[PDB]
DNA sequence: GTATTCGCTCTGCTCCTTCTCCCATCCTCTCGATATGAGATCAACTAG
């Protein structure tokens, strides 16, 4: 255990595995709104 | 004078045809397409 240095009772399965970083980053997805722009036809919040 | 039909109508019954409707939610991104003045009328001035 990294926090206490005690051995973990279960022996953990560990080794090299090929991982991929995918295009989907949270910083390109996070979004918030509070009284922003509105659509012309119906005066409702925009899309996107 | 009643059989007996019998023509004609009145639904009504299946069926085929038409037609109209519907087909999860939410989110991100990219990419392509999408005239000008003259004359007349009228109304406000803008003064005489």
């Amino acid at each position: 255990n990294g926090f206490t240095g005690r051995k973990i009772t279960s022996q953990i399965f560990i080794g090299p595995t090929y991982y991929q970083r995918l295009k989907h980053m949270v910083d390109d997805k996070i979004h918030s709104r509070a009284r922003g722009p509105i659509q012309i036809l119906n005066r409702q919040p925009m899309e996107g």
